[PDB]
């Protein structure tokens, strides 16, 4: 159906490991969108064709206000192209570098919108496994949207692919290569909640080796300015034992979330 000829390409929106994302307009409808470009050579060398398929299948079938739409794809002997919903206000990562820290109102609203999208996901036994600020995008009303479904699977699951970049958002069971389920996303939620309020992830370190050590041991501490309610929610999510982590309903009706969030469940 679609081909490159159907689009005018615009400015770079961002770079990923494989993805190079560009602003683009469809010639006949003037529809504005984002075009994620992958290089087949890079994809074959790394052996991650299966991740691209999963991204296309899981993300085109899902429909939720807090999850980024994927519309289609095509490909041309050198490259693969995913056709995405464009997110006008950028990434949560950028917003965090801009402000350094989010206040309690901003943090709880984001956490609510995440828990809504995740709950809709888990209801089809879909788990993301790669929740981090670089993959959280912002709509035209500032609403949070989950993107980058490349690492997502159906539960339960083991890991078959090499962990490439940062260990910072991954739970113990997953870095130790053990078996994992829905509860991995709840751990990611707790890492993110801490990073929003503090300005850096709770297990951050100088080397891979040491980061690995702080995560499996669950060594983190709070700065003085983090209130009692935030500490309670974050301590509940960052439990070594998956089964001791809360359900998403518990997060969404936790007293500190309801007191500060400006969006409902
Ligand atoms: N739909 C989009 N709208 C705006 N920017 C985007 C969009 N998709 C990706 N980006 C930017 O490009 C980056 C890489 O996209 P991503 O899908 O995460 O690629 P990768 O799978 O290689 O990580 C994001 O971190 C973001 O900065
Ligand atoms: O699920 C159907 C589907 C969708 C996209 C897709 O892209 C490619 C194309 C070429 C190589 C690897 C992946 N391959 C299959
Ligand atoms: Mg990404
Ligand atoms: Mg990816």
């Amino acid at each position: 159906q679609w081909a490159l000829e159907d689009f005018e390409i615009g400015r770079p929106l961002g770079k990923g490991k494989f993805g190079n994302v560009y602003l683009a307009r469809e010639k006949q409808s003037k529809f504005i969108l984002a075009l994620k470009v992958l290089f087949k050579a890079q994809l074959e060398k790394a052996g991650v064709e299966h991740q691209l398929r999963r991204e296309v299948e899981i993300q085109s079938h899902l429909r939720h206000p807090n999850i980024l739409r994927l519309y289609g794809y095509f490909h041309d002997a050198t490259r693969v192209y995913l056709i995405l919903e464009y997110a006008p206000l950028g990434t949560v990562y950028r917003e965090l570098q801009k402000l350094s820290k989010f206040d309690e109102q901003r943090t709880a609203t984001y956490i609510t919108e995440l828990a809504n999208a995740l709950s809709y996901c888990h209801s089809k036994r879909v788990i993301h496994r790669d929740i981090k600020p670089e993959n959280l995008l912002l709509g035209s009303a500032g609403e949070l949207k989950i993107a980058d479904f490349g690492w997502s699977v159906h539960a339960p699951s083991s890991r078959r692919t090499t962990l490439a970049g940062t260990l910072d958002y991954l739970p113990p069971e997953m870095i130790e290569g053990r078996m994992h389920d829905e509860k991995v996303d709840l751990w990611s939620l707790g890492v993110l909640c801490y990073e929003f309020l503090v300005g850096k992830p709770p297990f951050e370190a100088n080397t891979y080796q040491e980061t690995y050590k702080r995560i499996s041991r669950v060594e983190f501490t709070f700065p003085d300015f983090v209130t009692e309610g935030a500490r309670d929610l974050i301590s509940r999510l960052l439990k070594h034992n998956p089964s001791q982590r809360p359900m998403l309903r518990e997060v969404l009706e936790h007293p500190w979330i309801t007191a500060n969030s400006s969006k409902p469940s």
